[PDB]
């Protein structure tokens, strides 16, 4: 019948499984996960496209729970999706997670009743549950956008959409002419895999992606995870506490070559402290990146499209993609880069893709690598309502805001790990997830001990958080990056939410104040 719970968790990714564990095992609550799709792992169950791979190195892209890490070993510094999914299998063997998940349970309505202090939640297939706490751990959905190109139904080959990548069987590209449309991380990853094996490979690029070198390595069979957890982003390092132009030119060059050789996010998060605050410092860094990247590319036309001497946006204002041998692919004669800023795609024929200049690029297989939605899309389809009955879509039509990235005014007893206005895209996920999950767990403990029936962020605390978020961003180069333009003007590009850029140590202090000052920023109601 109707399922009644202490807490209901939506999603079985890193976030929701951590919460299940803390709320069920540590707090001894009655808890279930409603999960939309077939199995655990979140984005790692959902996004199985070729090349899918982490961007944070072992051992950071993992839980810090000793029972989990005890017996696990990783085969390489930056594991792939299949190996992440096998880690989730390990988590389930250790923590016993699957038996408290209901799969194929896509939430499509939530409403809160102030008199009882409980949510009532419905799935698309008709499941219905009630719960005191609602933990919305939906991450970032895929962007399910198929551009209105003419002639797609005439195409004689096949079109795959990284919003629903097949599984069952790998798509073989041997002997095939292929196209990737899109240059976010998804596009970069698919293209690297496919450019290696396809008979011919076209990447359709509107803006260049400023990719950093991964430096992959094979690996072999507590205090350290604790000290890294104290950094800006939760990686092993943070910014170098010096201004760019306080170093001489030669010192800069040698410092940047060291970063670039270590690889991964060193160049982004171990760089000079004014990388993201001074446009000139930023441009000097960029000029380095371009020099190194262009040196890898033999054809001058390809070089200027992939790594222009003038930057397309301030480097580091977005989470950079990583790459292994992407730029080298283009030195093959059958590997092409098509500039769709200049010559947009205007159509598909039976044999290929047609650009505005009427050039036909013949292919057998097309991957649409639209990449991820803003955080907004996925949360708005939940059909959540505030206590006055208003949909979150309507609440947010004029801009989205939150308290701490984790609560929304008028949605009581509802918490959002790994979501907007939180350190999210500027941090290591799992470290933020555990931080928010621990906090949510402590906040629930506190309510249960104090007999608090509901807590709801106040419009004031929300507006104040939004003002801190904005103020931190205003001091950086973020207002000058091209994301905002694209979201406001360009069809298919969703409006992004600002991350909190204050760093995990400040973010922690803001969270702690809630627990130490009597639910500071929330209105409370008692049982
Ligand atoms: C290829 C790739 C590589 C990445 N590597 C890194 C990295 O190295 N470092 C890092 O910091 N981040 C990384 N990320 C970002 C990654 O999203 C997060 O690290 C993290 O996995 C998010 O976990 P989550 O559980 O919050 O969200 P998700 O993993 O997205 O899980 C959300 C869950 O909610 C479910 N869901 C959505 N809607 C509903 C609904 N209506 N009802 C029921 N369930 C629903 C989804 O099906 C899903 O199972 C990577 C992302 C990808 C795609």
């Amino acid at each position: 019948g109707v399922l009644h719970l202490d807490a209901l968790i939506i999603g079985s990714g890193f976030s929701g499984i951590y919460l299940l564990h803390k709320l069920r095992d540590e707090l001894k609550l009655k808890v279930k996960i409603f999960e939309a799709e077939s199995d655990i792992g979140g984005t790692w169950n959902n996004n199985r496209y070729p090349g899918a791979r982490v961007d944070c190195p072992v051992p950071f892209y993992a839980y810090s729970l000793p029972e989990v890490w005890q017996s696990w070993n990783w085969t390489e510094l930056y594991p792939n999706q299949k190996e992440i999914k096998s880690y989730f299998d390990h988590v389930d063997r250790v923590l016993d997670v699957r038996k408290d998940c209901l799969f194929h349970s896509r939430v499509n309505e939530g409403t809160f009743d102030e008199a009882t202090g409980r949510w009532t939640v419905w799935t698309t297939d008709g499941k219905v549950a009630t719960a005191k706490y609602l933990l919305v751990a939906v991450g970032f959905a895929s962007k399910s956008y198929l551009p209105d190109w003419k002639g797609l139904d005439s195409f004689k080959g096949t079109i795959y959409h990284s919003a629903h990548w097949p599984e069952a069987e790998e798509i073989s590209v041997k002997g095939k002419k292929v196209a990737v449309i899109g240059t976010g991380s998804t596009g970069i990853q698919i293209f690297q895999e496919w450019a290696r094996e396809a008979e011919e490979a076209f990447l359709f690029q509107r803006t260049p992606n400023l990719c950093l070198p991964m430096r992959q390595q094979e690996l072999h069979a507590a205090d350290y995870l604790a000290e890294c957890a104290l950094t800006f982003g939760g990686l092993e390092y943070q910014q170098t506490p010096k201004n760019t132009f306080d170093a001489s030119e030669e010192e800069r060059e040698a410092f940047w070559e060291d970063l670039y050789q270590m690889g991964g996010f060193r160049f982004w998060q171990n760089n000079y402290q004014d990388l993201l605050t001074s446009l000139d410092a930023n441009r000097e860094a960029y000029n380095f990146w371009a020099r190194k990247t262009r040196a890898r590319i033999q054809d001058p036309k390809k070089r200027d499209l992939l790594a222009p001497l003038e930057p397309p946006y301030p480097f580091g204002t977005k989470r950079p993609s990583l790459e292994q041998d992407f730029y080298e692919q283009f030195n093959k004669s059958n590997v092409h880069i098509v500039d769709t800023k200049s010559q947009p795609i205007v159509g598909v024929t039976p044999t290929g893709i047609v650009t505005a200049d009427e050039k036909v690029h013949e292919v057998d297989i097309i991957a649409v690598a639209t990449g991820f939605d803003a955080v907004t899309g996925g949360l708005l389809r939940l059909g959540l309502k505030d206590v006055n009955g208003v949909g979150l879509d309507e609440r947010w039509k004029d801009g989205m805001s939150t308290y701490l990235g984790m609560a929304i005014s008028g949605f009581p007893n509802m918490f959002l790990p790994y979501s907007l206005q939180a350190p999210t895209a500027f941090a290591n996920g799992p470290t933020l997830i555990e931080l928010q999950g621990d906090w949510i767990t402590s906040l629930i403990r506190k309510m249960e001990m104090e007999n608090v029936q509901s807590v709801t962020a106040t419009p004031h605390a929300e507006s104040a958080w939004n003002d801190e978020v904005n103020m931190i961003a205003n001091k950086t180069l973020l207002p000058l990056t091209d994301s905002w333009y694209m979201g406001s003007n360009i069809p298919g590009k969703p409006v992004q939410s600002l991350n909190y850029l204050g760093g995990l140590p400040t973010y922690r202090e803001r969270c702690a104040k809630v627990l130490d000052e009597d639910f500071f920023g929330f209105a409370k109601a008692h049982h």
